[PDB]
């Protein structure tokens, strides 16, 4: 049976809300923060990770264009095969494509594997928040009333599942009954909820929330 | 590893005739049902064409597809899946444009169970898949001049990126003449390449993404 409700800022898992700027690095911070929870998990260390080392490194072979978009999963397989991610501090975000900057010896975390979400499937969304941790998705912000949202369940009707913009799932709820997942962006602290949206669940798949969710997972 | 160095699907009969898509963007349901066509056989014993006009026209705005312009393997899986079913080719046919949803469970010749989505550009994987599951739903970049020009030999294309933007189906593997290749099942009617097929260069670093997103489609017991 799956808790009604789960927040994983209350269990120390998630870091600051960061500001991705002019740069199009939503995929990156989406899949930094996935990551950031579990090293978490694994080192009982919260630390943020360089989104700036995906945006530089994983590029053309990952199919990802830096400030352009890009995918969480080729971003998670970057971190495989590169055998690190370096920290934040070391490898600070400046919303510009540049060189790979990427050193071992900044290493702050690895990834062994990732895992893929079945299409639109709320409830397998459900259970891996409540069960595995914070989970990368794709939804659908091409809507005025994502940039204009202030506070409680977001739901546009106008909403599609052509999702376009990476964040990270870091819990779900219900306000007064009205079920909602609880959405870390990467618009700075004054976006919504101070960095967060609460985002409209159990309504079809709203937005594309459930259209692409993945985590990665650390060896041990 | 331990695989076989060389597979084509075709010897198994687990491969349907090369199909035209014409001037509509659905090679993404090509490749769809051209991997459950092979599980189709796997499991029945017949070789049965299924219907890419029924993605065309059902798995739409719901699965992030837009019919003739464009759409994804997987999320024609799952509508399959959701759908408890898709139509022959024979009692759907394809019509290269967008039409209403005319399924009918009536004509259903398929399922689908689940779907497996490959790890990125991993060219080992992916040979594995081909050899212990079957044919895999791939993207390629196909977008630079020489692929339309495509005849024979093993294709390898330095401009070739791992931006893909066409969907085709791995139906085996091996090499030609020192060049190790996959088998790829194209949507351009046998006019294209080999008979429709193009020998494309494996081990080559993930040449034109064939590595990037593969999936491939499974139908269980009950
Ligand atoms: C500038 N904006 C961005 O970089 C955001 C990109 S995204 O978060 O909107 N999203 C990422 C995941 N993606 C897919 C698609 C198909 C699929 N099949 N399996 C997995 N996926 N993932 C769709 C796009
Ligand atoms: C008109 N043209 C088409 O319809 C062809 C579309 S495609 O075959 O080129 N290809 C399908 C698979 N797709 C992804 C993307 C991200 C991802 N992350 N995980 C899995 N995927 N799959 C990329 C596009």
């Amino acid at each position: 049976i799956l808790p009604d409700s789960v927040d994983w800022r209350e269990k120390g898992c998630v870091t600051e809300v960061k500001y991705q700027g002019s740069c199009g690095a939503c995929w990156a911070f989406s899949a930094v923060g996935a990551l950031e929870a579990q090293l978490k998990l694994k080192t009982g260390k919260l630390v943020s990770l360089s989104a700036q080392n995906l945006v530089d490194c994983s590029t053309e072979k990952y199919g990802n264009k830096g400030c352009n978009g890009g995918f969480m999963t080729t971003a998670f397989q970057y971190i495989i095969d590169n055998k690190g991610i370096d920290s934040d501090a070391s490898y600070p975000y400046k919303a510009m494509d540049q060189k790979c900057q990427y050193d071992s010896k900044y290493r702050a975390a690895t990834c062994s594997k990732y895992t893929e979400l079945p299409y639109g499937r709320e409830d397998v969304l459900k259970e891996a928040v409540a069960n595995k941790g914070p989970v990368s998705v794709g939804v659908d912000a091409r809507h005025p009333s994502f940039f204009l949202y202030r506070s409680g369940v977001y739901y546009e009707p106008s909403c599609t599942q052509n999702v376009n913009h990476g964040v990270l799932v870091v819990g779900y709820g219900d306000l007064n009954g009205k079920e909602y997942w609880l959405v870390k962006n990467s618009w700075g602290h004054n976006f919504g909820e101070e960095g967060y949206i609460r985002m409209a669940r159990n309504k079809g798949n709203h937005c594309g929330i459930a259209s692409f969710p993945s985590y990665p997972e650390i060896h041990h």
